[PDB]
């Protein structure tokens, strides 16, 4: 019954867009869930969650910074709600890991390499914009090291698995599949995986077709039918390959986290516009959106009333 | 013209018989409806084929399409492609004949002799069958879809003379290196509509992989200068037109090569796909292309510009 | 077995004519000279086909074979590979009387109907053609290589009860899925000897990314049940060989592939071809198949128990 | 004339094998020199060189400790030193760099992106073997992070470039590729560009037909006719990786740095041992191994009369 069946996760704000490229980027805890709420009725069945100082909007990756906000989604929506474990990329391991570790969420998201982080790319665009110092320094840093050792990464899986959180595996190249096979592996996690392949950043693969169908590829020899495949395409190319990975059996993610764009000259307003161009999509190739009830199901994800918050 | 999808929609064709739907067209009249509401819809090509009314088998003469082009040119500006193919047993100076008097905008051009398979068609349909020549098409264990070398560029010569380009129908790898030959010869110049056709038995799958490896072959074999279509058989109609849409090519949609909308559910009508090919295009943030926007991506002659 | 590789040598066939070299064997002593030489050489499996000693033309008859397949048992425990094809413009259940007759180990059976493409062969052969045959067989260009689902099914039928196993001929990704449609039926059972073929004008091409496409292909149909080999036309054919030895597949070469040693130079025989792939194959830190390895790789029945 | 050339690179000892794998490693510089002049009387026309500490054998990435080995190689021989920047992973950009910002070398590799680099598969295999402890500290160190940061790239690229200088543009991963197209457009490097994309690496791509051929397929799509592909397969990927590239008209890269086998069952004795075999492959396709004068024109080096020894 679960067959044709396309999860959509929404990533409301994030941690790399700031708030002078839009005004429609959620930094708020009421704008963050506000714009959670708007897409999970929307039809987005998972809420991907960073938080921000309501101050000058700068990444916020603190356990009190996500109290105004897991709790009032939770009792407006039953959405499955992921915690990031990446922060701003410039962030400790030991910082990153207090939310989820505290609040026991279904999902995290779990970076599976090190790799840099280039952010200068949007200086191009956005430098004569810029309202707060910190949004200066943050996008004209040229040594930004998302660290994701594999002793990190081994030390995440431990502390978050025995609260029951499951991961979203981010992969941004090739070689984050091979990591993850590794631990797949040794047994330190158990199928089925969630795998979210990354596409266009700055110190990762391209958002090229070929990249997609060479991570799909190696995805598919890697853990054959013990994975669940996810994408998220950067910018202008989200809902492209949005579209590749639904007509491909695969699973969606958009949100303003990761594209602030609606269309030609127009910025998005909403996270629950982009949920809708998913959904036009996902419905338009015949399937159906998953509920959040059917994406616990797919993903073996432990009940929105298991968690601490 | 950047962001612009130009839909395609055959309508009946010669593989499908009238046994498997009550909804494929047959006659005359049937096939103009089709046609229309498909451009309606927002179909800016129609792929035509006619059929003999009696028994609904394929019909691929000069006045099979009397009845058809005019009507549907009075009614629509869509562009008007006529087959020449036909049903896969036929011959050639023969089959061009419809579009060598006609002198269309758009003609098929199949571009390699293959075999053509039906008879696992029949696994499934073979209870419902009403006409003789539907059970020995659909068992032919022995069909060859015939286009040689020397066929193919006498296609491209006749038909070339009346001002038509071309569909070029490449089932497999070796059709686009077939079409690489004829290129660089300068028999056909640029823009090729390369229309890359998936999950036929005798040709190349559906697969993911399938689909990407024609488009890398295309790439490199043509640069920039051939308009990418696809044609995803059956119930690989709409993924592999989403593929396309999404990687900045073109879909072809059809009651000629899929029959089914859903699960156990026939599809009622042409403008049915071309609405849902349609959907996909616009959630993406893309646009249908017109009539008059595939004739420049074309470079067509002019819907005025026919004998009909 | 894990690190040893089948050198094939197909020595004569029927694409290549005598007036394009002098090297090609063509009367039966050498056709058999070049057989034993490949195999002393390190070639397991040796492919033939026979000829005219007139005029150099393709031979598929019963008798054509007899002053060649005992002579080279006499001297060789290789593989010997009879085949079914013949020159492409050739019938079926007369094309393989040959094989059916003497009942080898292997057949080679081709999967797909195709164009076939010589003219262009004719740009640099035309001058010193000597057989008028040659200059008719060059020019035309409405060749087509017949093997329908229905001829294959007949093959494998026919032949199979001889106890004659298959190398399946594969010259683009549909004979790949054409083959997947009978093993799924069980009309052959694994494993499969599938010979992918690249660089023929009708076939996919050579480019590198050809072969992993027919690879990954092979790979998702038929998983572990096959034993992959390959054919690079012309001057491809050291460069895919390497590439297959590299990947754990097995190499075919031959003056039936390719008549170039290097720049302007004509390969002189059979054997140096082996001697060259065999260089590669071992320089790579493997071991090159003897007859009886390649026996076990691929099921086969015994060089003793044929009919000749 | 240079039509069907194979370059053929030996990295006679590198930073990643220890001493106790292996006696047959390279450690001392006469050992170094002699590795290296045999290596390119087999027919190697560049050797890339790195340094280690003749007490206990450990990466050694000092001045001096090139002083003996890079004068010694270019009295005997005329191939083409290419200078290591990466040393051992674990070290910093100010320790790397200056061997090849002194000596000014006609080559020097560049790593391209930052990565984990797993050292713990080879201790499942020499855990009991191992004899110094720095080996075991070593190998056993999950936490490994080869620094390559856009800041730093850039900062070699001008540092290097300004004695002459030329990269060897090391590519772990399809970013690495993307990272270097970066500074191909900003024009801080010119062509032709010397890619050599590495294979098997735990914290890189792995080393499967699907991964070269992506990689490839990358580097073309991205790059054209501007840039020369070698290869580097590590343990026993390396000659059947070397010889699909040679099949695909790139070069290849062998030696005791990148595997220390020569068979089944059996340890590669010496460095030249590797190229005979490359050697052997090339002249078995038809094309012939380039002398270092061959090298330098197809990577437009400056010569080796133009170096600081
Ligand atoms: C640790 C973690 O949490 S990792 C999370 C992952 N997310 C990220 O890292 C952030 C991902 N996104 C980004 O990095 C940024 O959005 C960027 C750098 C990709 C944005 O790049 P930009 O060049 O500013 O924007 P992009 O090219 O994507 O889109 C803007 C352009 O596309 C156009 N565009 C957008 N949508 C459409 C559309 N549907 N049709 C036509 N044009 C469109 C816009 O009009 C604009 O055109 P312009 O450049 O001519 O003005
Ligand atoms: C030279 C020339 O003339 S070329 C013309 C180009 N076109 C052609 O040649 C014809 C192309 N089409 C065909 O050949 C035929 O449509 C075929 C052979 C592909 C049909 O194959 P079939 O096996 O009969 O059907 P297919 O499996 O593709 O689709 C029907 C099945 O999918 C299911 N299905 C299709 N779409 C959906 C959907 N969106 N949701 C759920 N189920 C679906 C149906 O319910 C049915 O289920 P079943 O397999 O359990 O019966
Ligand atoms: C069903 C059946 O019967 S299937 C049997 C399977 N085999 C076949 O069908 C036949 C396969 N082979 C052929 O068709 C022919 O050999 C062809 C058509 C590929 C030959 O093509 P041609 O264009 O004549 O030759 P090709 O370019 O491949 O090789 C010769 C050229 O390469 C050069 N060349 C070849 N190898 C080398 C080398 N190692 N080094 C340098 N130059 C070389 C030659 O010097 C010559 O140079 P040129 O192109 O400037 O003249
Ligand atoms: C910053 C810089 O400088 S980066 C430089 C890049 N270099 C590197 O990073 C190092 C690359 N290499 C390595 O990491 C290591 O060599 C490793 C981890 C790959 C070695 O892995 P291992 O598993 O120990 O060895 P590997 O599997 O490659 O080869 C050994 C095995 O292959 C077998 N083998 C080797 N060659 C052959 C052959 N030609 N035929 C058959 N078997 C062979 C051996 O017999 C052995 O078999 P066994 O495992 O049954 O004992
Ligand atoms: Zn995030
Ligand atoms: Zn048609
Ligand atoms: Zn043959
Ligand atoms: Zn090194």
């Amino acid at each position: 019954s679960l067959n044709g069946k396309v999860i959509i996760t929404c990533a409301v704000t994030g941690a790399i867009h700031t708030p002078s490229m839009s005004p429609y980027l959620p930094v708020s805890a009421s704008e963050i869930t506000d714009a959670a709420i708007g897409a999970a009725e929307a039809g987005a069945a998972v809420i991907h969650l960073h938080a921000r100082h309501e101050g000058d909007g700068s990444p916020d990756q603190s356990v009190e910074a996500f109290n105004p906000i897991l709790g009032v989604i939770k009792q407006a929506s039953d959405a499955v709600l992921n915690i990031t474990t990446g922060g701003a990329p410039t962030m400790s391991i030991a910082e990153r890991i207090q939310p989820a570790q505290h609040y026991r969420p279904e999902l995290a998201s779990l970076n599976m390499g090190t790799m840099n982080f280039g952010l200068f790319p949007m200086l191009n665009r956005y430098e004569s914009q810029l309202k707060h110092q910190w949004e200066r320094n943050y996008l004209g840093n040229k040594d930004i090291i998302f660290r994701n050792t594999f002793g990190d990464v081994e030390h995440v899986m431990t502390t978050l698995g025995a609260g029951g959180t499951r991961f979203e595996f981010e992969c941004y190249d090739t070689s984050h599949l091979y990591n993850l096979k590794h631990f797949y592996d040794r047994g330190l996690v158990k199928g089925p995986l969630f795998i979210q392949t990354v596409f266009g950043l700055m110190g990762g693969i391209g958002a090229h077709p070929d990249d997609v169908l060479h991570m799909k590829r190696t995805a598919d020899r890697l853990f054959g039918q013990d994975y669940r495949w996810s994408v998220l395409g950067a910018g202008r190319n989200q809902l492209n390959i949005a579209a590749m990975s639904a007509a491909m059996g695969g699973h969606v993610r958009v949100g303003l986290e990761d594209n602030l764009w609606a269309g030609k000259g127009r910025l998005a307003e909403t996270n629950a516009q982009q949920v809708r161009a998913a959904r036009q999509i996902v419905e338009g190739l015949g399937l159906e959106v998953a509920t959040p009830a059917e994406a616990r199901e797919l993903l073996a994800l432990k009940g929105g009333d298991q968690v601490n918050f």
